[PDB]
């Protein structure tokens, strides 16, 4: 437990110190890879293996057909969204399936209409069921992955989240879970932290579910809190072997929305599920909020500025293969260690394609 003493006479009260993306730096190693000879794929599911390690957020300002197909297509997947009838769900599904054969996802709640919008996905072809829930570690979200593995567990593969400990991961992975999903709280658009007080920071949290998934052979997908390609090769490092995004990819031309034109500039509409805007769950207030994204352009494009950035770390933490990569070492950092990352002193004059102010 965390050693300091911050009071009271109980040493297990403040359990350990949370870290996420912006207090760890990846320590370069002895390297015999480029970027070049990288190989980024990895296991999103014990069965499904992705050319590029990321999935599109089951949001409905990020994933319907369009940004599924593109997702495929460079090497990742898309979790189709739940906000919206059960035969248009599946009707997107057909979509992406009559597009190549590509691989696809779809989000299901808890409960009976939960259990018919799941059984009409399989019907459509779904490749992946993600049991979508605030807090997995509910009875009720074991049983839907439970029973869903039963059920249709030979013909899809079904995924449980959210969770932000070890023994919620654990008990993922004992219902029969073919991956896990991480991150109470981390999202852009997330208030669950604040409205509720609850959660873990990012990298410990994925450090914990790891902890518990590794052993028995189950994936574990670093869900929100990423913004930069360095972020991805820091979750992956952590253990996790697919990242879910969303704040990065609803700026893309795929995200579902039109353009958004303030003050000379182009944006895109980005919520949480959780937001009053998405509601209208078991929730009695929201836990997300509604906002706006710059407009990025083409997803194909951002992808590849994410995939050369985790090329990078490959590079400098010799790693050939994201199985590698998850046994690469942190330092952990001050914040002056975080200022001097970024850049400093200096006015940027032009944009990096992988890199905003
Ligand atoms: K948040
Ligand atoms: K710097």
């Amino acid at each position: 437990t965390d050693p300091v003493p911050t009071g009271g006479d109980d040493p297990h009260k403040v359990a350990m110190l949370g870290l996420t993306f912006d207090d760890v730096l990846l320590l370069p190693a002895a390297s015999d890879v480029v970027p070049a000879t990288a190989d980024t794929s990895s296991q999103l599911t014990k069965k499904i293996r992705l050319k590029v390690p990321l999935v599109s957020s089951a949001m409905d300002t990020v994933t319907e057909s369009r940004m599924a197909i593109a997702m495929a297509r460079a090497g990742g997947m898309g979790v189709l969204h739940r906000n919206l009838p059960v035969a248009e769900q599946a009707g997107q599904v057909e979509m992406v399936k009559r597009s190549g054969g590509l691989l696809v996802g779809a989000a299901v709640g808890v409960g009976g209409d939960a259990w018919v919008r799941a059984m009409m996905l399989v019907d459509a072809g779904v490749d992946v069921l993600v049991v979508d829930t605030a807090h997995a570690h509910n009875r009720l979200v074991l049983d839907m992955v439970g029973k869903l593995k039963s059920e249709v567990g030979d013909r899809v593969e079904v995924v449980g989240g959210n969770v932000a400990t070890r023994s919620a991961a654990a008990a993922l992975v004992d219902a029969g879970a073919d991956a896990v999903k991480v991150g109470v709280g981390p999202g852009s658009i997330c208030t669950t932290r604040v409205v509720a007080g609850v959660g873990a920071p990012q990298i410990t949290a994925i450090l914990e579910a790891v902890a518990a998934c590794r052993p028995a052979g189950v994936p574990v997908i670093a869900d929100g809190g990423l913004q930069y390609s360095g972020d991805i090769a820091k979750a992956l490092a952590a253990g996790a072997s697919t990242a879910m995004l969303g704040s990065l990819l609803a700026g893309t031309a795929e995200a579902p929305g039109e353009l958004i034109f303030v003050n000379g500039k182009q944006y895109k509409s980005y919520r949480g599920m959780g937001s009053l805007g998405a509601m209208r769950e078991d929730k009695l207030v929201p836990e997300g909020i509604e906002g706006r994204v710059p407009f990025r352009g083409p997803l194909s494009s951002v992808i590849h500025q994410l995939t050369g950035g985790l090329r990078a770390a490959m590079g400098y933490t010799g790693s050939p293969t994201i199985e590698v990569l998850q046994q690469a070492q942190f330092v952990r950092i001050t914040p002056a260690g975080l200022k001097e990352s970024h850049p400093h002193d200096v006015a940027m004059t032009v944009e990096a394609p992988n890199y905003y102010a």
